[PDB]
């Protein structure tokens, strides 16, 4: 279940980050647009840049966090509230979110692995839910 | 479901607030060391007390709006807050509110009526660890 999921992206969570945000930002051309370093760029020309699999490993291990943290996949509103505070988070609205879980679900369910694709479902909606309660638009 | 069953429970409300009160001081009779003026009375002699039923009442109204506000049956912190700080919940534990919500929950599965008990046994669950959250022993 969602436990066991966490303990399966953070066993190799570098390559799980990767390939996940690379499914985001396909599925949603239109989002690249926040990370203007990676425009322009394939998936392979993208996993050459050292920031990338840095930046995109330090994203999913504070989601991992807030996951771990959560209550039947709801997140702390303190969770929450971190992102919508975070300077790098500044232009941000919640659909943002909304479509990197519709992107890390369609990932999961096209994967071989056993995760628990229903409730990363609802952990995504109750994220978006708990962003806008902390007062992201 | 769960939202269903406040709107049932709040068509019949002083009635269930009793009913499912009284199981669980019948369930658990050594509760009624928070609850003095009970003791020695039977469930009729108790539903012709002023206090048990305006008391109990106003228990399950609180209830029914924690609930109201939970997200996938997690109560809002806020709420968590309100009950630890009552002065009337001086001293108590979550223990008392383990063994309200399983009294609660053995009522929804033995009656009539059709309600989404596991989804009881989640609020009751979550309810708890809200409040250890925020600081009850
Ligand atoms: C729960 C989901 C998310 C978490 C846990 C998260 C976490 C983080 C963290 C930890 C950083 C710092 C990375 C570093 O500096 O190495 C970061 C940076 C950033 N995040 Fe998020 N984020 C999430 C969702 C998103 C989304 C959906 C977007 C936009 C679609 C976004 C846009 C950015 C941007 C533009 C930066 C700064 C640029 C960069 O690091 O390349 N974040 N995020
Ligand atoms: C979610 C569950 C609970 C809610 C929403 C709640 C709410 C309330 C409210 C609104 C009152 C004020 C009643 C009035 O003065 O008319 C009350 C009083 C009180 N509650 Fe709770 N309560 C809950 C669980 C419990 C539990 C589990 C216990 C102990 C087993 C308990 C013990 C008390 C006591 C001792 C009083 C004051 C004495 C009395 O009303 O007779 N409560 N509570």
């Amino acid at each position: 279940g969602f436990k066991q999921d966490i303990a399966t992206l953070r066993g190799d969570l570098r390559t799980y980050a990767q390939d996940i945000f690379l499914a985001f930002l396909n599925k949603y051309p239109d989002e690249k647009r926040n990370f203007k370093n990676y425009v322009g760029k394939s998936d392979q020309e993208l996993k050459s840049m050292a920031k990338f699999g840095d930046h995109t490993e330090k994203v999913f291990n504070l989601m991992m966090e807030v996951a771990d943290r959560a209550t039947d996949c709801v997140p702390l509103a303190s969770d929450a509230s971190t992102l919508v505070q975070m300077k790098q988070h500044s232009g941000l609205t919640t659909g943002n979110f909304e479509k990197l879980f519709v992107a890390l679900v369609e990932y999961m369910r096209a994967s071989g692995q056993s995760f628990d694709s229903q409730s990363w479902d609802r952990f995504g909606k109750n994220l978006v839910s708990a962003l806008s309660s902390a007062g992201m638009k």
